[PDB]
């Protein structure tokens, strides 16, 4: 068998030693064509039509460029051919886990069929992997092109999971501890899976991205830090960090957190619920699970894609009918309405636990002003986000380490301030989104008002839009104006 | 209520009237989100997950783009927001009636499964365009926004399909005889559908686009022609109009025949028709349809999408174990081998009654070599592949008229010696592939053998590679030495 | 006379009425082919060989985009064809200003070389768009197509220049305000000027743009604010205003403040006033002007191009030997060497008035290390660069008036607030480069001492890599520690 | 010193080796930054301000690329370092040689100016890279970076230029025969430098480019051809290079041809020949010489640049009265008037010996037609194109090597008739255009009688617009009807 090549519109042409084409031809991994990686994204932006699978192509090879020029300039680092097709699954194989609609099933979903459960992406990918591996006889495959199965198996699972669990990696020792900064950058989030993504989600949306992967790679080096050969930056290349993370942030804002995107995903994860006791999958040994306990057998969840919603959105059972109508409504558009978004001031952060009661309080205020119609907690949706820099509160390139022409080998630290006045001062926010279920025009009007009315009761941001949907309640509140 | 505006990757803010709108969010369009435009090539080309849908709102849109020139440019044509809006619609709705993996379903799976009907994917969107229409109450939308629905649906149909059987048309007169050039232009094949996928489909297969179709709406001028008014373009754009073709030629050659596409196209089509008496399909009535008889009922063929890929691949009945299992050798690449190539030479031509036959003759071929297996008919596949530049033998350009910048309203012929020695004396050949069902080292070696022994028994050409997969039969052909 | 059609690789293809091509097939503007976009940029980044011309195409292009868009939307504005054109002529003729170099020219040299004189681009434009009226006999031209040349020419110096002295314009009335933010913006920087160079200069930098142009001019709208009628923004469009101007600081960064630029156009304007006295440019009447003078003769300014540096660089004249010799050290590459960089803390600023005594603070400055060489003033170059959102310390986003789908005809405000904790707390600062003449070793060496000293002595932030280059320094300073 | 890293738009981030930084930092590479790529293409694209500079490091960089994609891939071939830096020279220097504006300079100037000499840009790009050694010390540099000058020095010349006059090569031996079909491919013509102004012309004229080079070198091999190791691509990718091959007769077509970018060509040309016994260029021991002799004085040479147009243009000498007159015609557009274009039929091929006799022949044609003003030889201007695939008549697709997934050490050849019957019948021809200088209405009218007229009388092919330009004429003609 042979290498060969594809070529993606992101990265050209791109190589594939044989043991990464034996992998990639198998059923766990040809699923991902079938799971779409922006979700409800593409029923905002049609271009958005991309699946896991050629974007875990691309993280693979971005894997691989990366591993193969820091052994090219630092042939010290003794980085070995077998390193590197590790690295290159590894990156290949971190999206294995993704579930129907991408973040909508871990991010959404699984987290409201299955509270108890605790389920990452990441741990399905690990699991996928070994089903994969076990399934497929891989491990002789390894054995033949170098590897050894029971070290390089442990750590790429490493590499996409962090420590199975002083040094905690069994795959490599810390005089490779650079290695693990490629695939999943548990220490400040840069990696070339978001390189991919930025590239590939833009290419799609039609929006450009302003991040240089390429440059970022030429400028990478290795230098010892608190005892550990971890990859530096250039320290002139630190505007270019700050503005990476600029860059995810701005996607989300414009894409990935689009108001209807969500409402959308919001849909389809109801209608998942409400399907839930019905679909049945079919895993090991013939046993039947279900959307929400797939994710417990790898053969049930390998048949686990974005089929399921057309499969609900077909379906002909009267006990269906409830999650089925729900899709039906997003075929004819008639989707929840948006009535607004605002923001916490100051000091104060919203918690999870507390999701669940806010439906209840913007039904519950009381706006100074004459309604045909009283709405109910149920009425209402209340979608809280979280936009950060990947590090909740903390600065990721805080967690950088940078050298310089004069001493290429001595790791440095930047701080904020060495660099712009301009950047952030918080690295933290939430948007806090209201939707209303009642689309009638009197229904969104009240909706309106009981809105704003809370924003002013709760001293959250004024709506943008406020002097106009709620002419009568924004007067009221005189930080407002 | 009012226009939307969507962003694509192709053409950025694509802006929709209302009634585009409400076209748009109907299952029957919204249908057209789970069929992949390039079908088996996503298969090969891992950036080609585009649909239907996004590559009809380009073609609705760029139908308006040229319409607008046109009639902002020649006031005098008298084109009304009423045509404008019938022009969109047709583009809108032009690729209404493509089935699962689309080229396949009506150029592969139907003429098999149906060989009795006639079937068309335009025939089809002119159905699906009236089951759209009826289902979803449009008609009084289309009064309310100034059209005329009994003729201007008669309009919007015969841009689709033609003359719904001296001035063929019913829908608009001669004097608007031009409009019907846009969508889908039965005289030379320049139309708004083209241009969207060149560009759509280059930019998700990562091959460039050579065409400028903003250009070309730039140049375009109506003349009258032999009693009609046509669209006609500036003469100097001949050389980029031969180049639109070429381009077109390109795309087949690198994307669209790719060997390996077809193969897999060939083997989902197999799947389907073994799967074809198992599939139910709900149609109108609560009655049950087929695969293959899908296309008889707009309510049944609503829900026949790429769907039906995974549902024949997650199934379990062991009625659908054969369809299921071919599904299952495509993921593990196991696929039937590519035996090479060749051209009839001379005034040869290929007729359709004689494919079947062809198979057979491959398997009679009498090599001079030793062979430890001996291949029959069954194990070989032979596609044959029309490459022609849309009018059969003829050339488009000899159907087109051009105007000169001295006369801007006197229509012109060019020929193509009047522009380029260098230019195709053809304009159409046959491509044939053959491929073999068994895929052992011993096998492929075996149909290597036949293939070349048939090439040179047919007086087909030398295949590319003959010399080195067939070094004992190329030697006996003196035409090809 | 007929309108023409120029194909650029931003825009496509632009259309140029009759009048417009007569303006640009003049001396006047065809000059502008000979003077570099980022002047010395080129010689940092090869592909930015672009020049004013090109990019003045693009602004008129444009500017006839943005004003032809409001029109068809708000037929009530009354836009005429008149309108258009003057709109359309004053984005094509606001870069006819510029001099040798672009930014070089109005920003370093003739501060130096008249600091007498207030000198800025946008004067040199107007005063240039009177000679080219003057001596092509445009007046006339514009008659024919139906401007009014009194009140139209008014109008387009307006635009470029602002107030030629309660409503402050002449050209239009107050019901037109909207047609003064186009061009160049006085009230928030948001014009078509920007819009064209930051996807040229992106282009030819190999700099991705992230800003969507075409998107704003969708989403833009004409509302009565305080008694005029306003260009005003889509609500939601407020992040990717305040990102519109992100990208541009970003531009500054990157390329257009790059260290080696700055110098380099430093050098070449060095040997500018170094030649000044010796280099005669012919006027009118046969007058001679210097580079410095031709300012004041348009007549000669029309012959003063990038062309001068070439001339320079060839001349045998002993009178030039000093400049020629410089400019001869840049094409060997020998240039001054950039030290660091640093900024002011708190609530210092640093004026224009104190720029010389800068190089003599760092000389001045004792670092308590042992030095082979002794530095002077003469040999540091300190550069100051005011970062800012182009309304110095003011938030150009308070500037903006918008508008809300529910009320698109209500001109409303947004704060920074009221859209993300994340965005920029301060819109200007300071950054101070410092470079050393003396290129060897010993010198460059003593130069960093030097600075890292004179920036812990101004209490300035720490250099990025001040632990590298002055280890012994870095300690001292508490707060950098 | 150090690597150093350029950000080009085509290519991204280019690494240039310490030796090339020596070579390119040299007042005889850097003068490329002077001279237009596309010379008088600028008047007609705005685009098309590159400069051959910026394509001499893309051409270095793509030399490096294909150099070390052989030798990784093929270890056997013994490819050195010092090969690659040589191979990279080459490729860096291959343009040194170009003058004013490019090919108008050894196209039209020095066959007019010069007609007894042979001058090419490759024996000017040898003389100029032989003047840069010497005068800049590079010999030391060399040794230094482990080259071996006397060997080196003339591989580098040979890869330019070709045997400096059984292997005819001194620099490299039979066994890296290869390498000379990098930089400039003297066998077939497919070499980097056609795959930089591709990538490079298309993205500033406008036009997209078709050609993937990566593709190409992804599947480049080295193979054994009678006796020599030569490069062969894969076989499947003759379609691609065949493609090659009309992409540049596109580009040509389009842009390079482009025929009023010719007659600005022309323009300038009769400008610099009326100017050259008055312009004086300084070169060794202060000689002077003339435009037309500086290619005989490297010194001069180096000075001798696109700025000569603006000298000429700037001048106020009344001795360069009618070259300044020219150039001044050029910036009113006050151009030569396009008469038509045509081509000879038959066998019949215009000599450069007979291209003085056709401007004669028009102005002698009788068409039999009243006309007011007779037209003289001298009014006419007669441009002769030669459009081939490189290699006069033959194809160039004959002398390529191929090899065969199966045997990849083993070389084969592919005919036409193997490829595609679509594919050119003919791979020369001749373009015929004509002007006249008397621009006004009753010239024009007269010059396209005469044209058309001459056209019939020699059988050449019907002027597109003939029908509309000369009724009279074109029915007398049997053929053309
Ligand atoms: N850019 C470009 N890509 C192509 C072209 N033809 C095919 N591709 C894409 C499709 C695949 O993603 C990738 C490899 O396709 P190939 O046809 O070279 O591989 P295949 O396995 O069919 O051929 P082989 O097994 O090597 O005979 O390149 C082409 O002409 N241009
Ligand atoms: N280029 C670009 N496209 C965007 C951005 N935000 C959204 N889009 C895309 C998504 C859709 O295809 C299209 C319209 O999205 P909008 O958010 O403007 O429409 P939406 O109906 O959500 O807002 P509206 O109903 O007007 O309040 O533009 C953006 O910031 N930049
Ligand atoms: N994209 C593209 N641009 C072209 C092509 N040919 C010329 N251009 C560019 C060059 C100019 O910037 C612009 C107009 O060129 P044209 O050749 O159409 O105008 P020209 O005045 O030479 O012809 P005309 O006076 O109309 O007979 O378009 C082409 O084939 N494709
Ligand atoms: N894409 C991109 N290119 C950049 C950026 N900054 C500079 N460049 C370009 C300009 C040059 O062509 C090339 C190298 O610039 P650098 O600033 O990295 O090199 P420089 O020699 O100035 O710094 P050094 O000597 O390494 O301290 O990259 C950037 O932020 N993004």
């Amino acid at each position: 068998d042979t290498m060969k090549v594809i070529n993606d519109p992101i990265h050209g042409h791109i190589e594939l030693h044989p043991l990464l084409v034996r992998i990639i031809d198998t059923p766990q991994f040809q699923r991902l064509r079938y799971i779409k990686q922006l979700g409800g994204g593409y029923y905002v932006f049609p271009g958005a039509s991309h699946n896991r699978f050629e974007h875990s192509l691309g993280v693979g090879y971005l894997a691989g460029c990366l591993v193969h020029a820091l052994g090219e300039k630092q042939p010290e680092l003794q980085i070995s051919e077998r390193d590197v097709l590790c690295v290159q699954i590894a990156g290949l194989c971190r999206n294995l886990g993704h579930g129907p609609f991408s973040h909508m099933f871990d991010g959404r979903f699984i987290p409201l069929a299955r509270p108890e459960v605790k389920w990452t992406h990441e741990q399905g990918s690990v699991m996928m992997f070994e089903h994969l591996i076990n399934s497929n006889g891989i491990k002789p495959v390894m054995e033949q092109y170098g590897l050894i199965p029971e070290e390089d198996i442990c750590f790429i699972k490493e590499q996409i999971v962090g420590p199975l669990e002083l040094w905690p990696y069994k795959g490599r020792p810390e005089n490779k501890s650079f290695l693990y900064e490629i695939v999943s950058n548990k220490r400040n989030g840069i990696d070339v899976d978001k390189w991919d993504y930025f590239a590939r989600d833009c290419h799609h949306l039609g929006i450009q991205n302003n991040f240089d992967y390429k440059r970022f790679i030429k400028f990478a080096r290795v230098c010892e830090v608190d005892n550990e050969l971890r990859i530096c930056a250039r320290d002139k290349e630190v505007g270019n960090l700050y503005d990476m993370f600029h860059t995810r942030n701005s996607l989300h804002r414009r894409a990935y957190q689009h108001k209807v995107g969500n409402i959308i995903d919001t849909m389809i994860t109801d209608a998942f619920l409400k399907a839930d006791d019905y679909i049945e999958i079919t895993g090991a040994g013939g046993k039947k699970y279900r959307i929400s306990t797939a994710i417990d057998d790898m053969e049930a969840y390998t048949k686990l894609t974005d089929n399921i919603f057309l499969e609900i959105l077909y379906s002909t059972d009267p006990k269906l009918k409830d999650a089925r109508e729900i899709l039906k409504q997003i075929e004819y558009r008639n989707l929840f309405k948006y009535v607004g978004e605002t923001q916490p001031t100051g000091q104060i952060k919203i918690k999870r636990e507390d999701y669940e009661s806010l439906p209840k309080e913007v039904a519950s205020a009381k706006p100074k002003v004459l309604l045909d119609v009283k709405l109910k907690a149920e009425d209402f949706i209340v979608d809280v986000i979280n936009m950060d820099y990947g590090m909740q509160e903390k600065n990721p390139i805080d967690h950088v380490s940078f050298y310089c022409k004069t001493a290429p080998n001595r790791a440095i630290r930047i701080t904020k301030n060495q660099v712009s006045q301009l950047l952030p001062e918080k690295f933290a926010e939430q948007l806090i989104r209201v939707y209303c279920k009642k689309v009638d025009r009197k229904s969104l009007y009240a909706a309106r008002q009981y809105f704003v009315q809370w924003c002013a009761d709760r001293n959250f941001t004024k709506p943008q839009d406020g002097d106009v949907i709620a002419p009568l309640i924004t007067p009221q509140k005189k930080e407002w104006n």
